[PDB]
RNA sequence: AAAAAAAAAAAAAAAAAAACUAGAUACUAACACAUUUAAUUUUUUUUUGUUUUUUUUUUUUU
């Protein structure tokens, strides 16, 4: 795991501020991008997992659009950035049901063919 | 500096091991004695990182 890597060398470097960390450059980003996930892991199970490092306001599943089976990777968003960082670092390797999971920060680009997913998803979130 | 004589018993071709097993303690080799710090395989997993985009002949004649 060499996010799991870098974070060890950077404390040890004593840098321990944000804006000179490596998570610097991703200041502008509140998704995040999770995988290696187990097959039966489903939306409202990721967002059990990950509400421990804070308030997860929107989710996407990526899963197949004949068989509709999770392909093993999701994507997340946090009310507040600060939370990406905490994600990132701090559950990055974490064995969940067999497989550690990978966390890195990300750009995300929705989607047509999944619009009304968007408000699938949505509708819960908008309850909290 | 100096100026000999003479009266018929023995002879030898020259203190030590290998082993077992602890033990005395000299030495040998310009032996090696901050580190060497940006190109280059230990880095391994059941493949799985989400937008847009990278083309086609008009008529005819020997």
């Amino acid at each position: 795991n060499k996010i799991q890597q870098i974070n060890d060398k950077e404390l040890q470097s004593g840098i321990l501020s944000p804006h000179q960390s490596w998570h610097n450059e991703y200041k502008d980003n509140a998704y995040i991008y999770i995988g290696n996930l187990n097959r039966e892991l489903t939306e409202g199970d990721i967002l059990t997992v990950f509400s421990e490092y804070g308030v997860p306001v929107d989710v996407i599943l990526s899963r197949d659009e004949n068989t509709g089976e999770s392909q093993g990777f999701a994507y997340l968003k946090y009310e507040d950035q600060r939370s990406t960082i905490l994600a990132v670092d701090n559950l990055n390797g974490f064995k969940i049901g067999g497989r550690a999971l990978k966390i890195d920060h990300t750009f995300y680009r929705p989607k047509r063919s999944l619009q009304k997913y968007y408000e699938a998803v949505k509708e819960e979130l908008d309850r909290d």
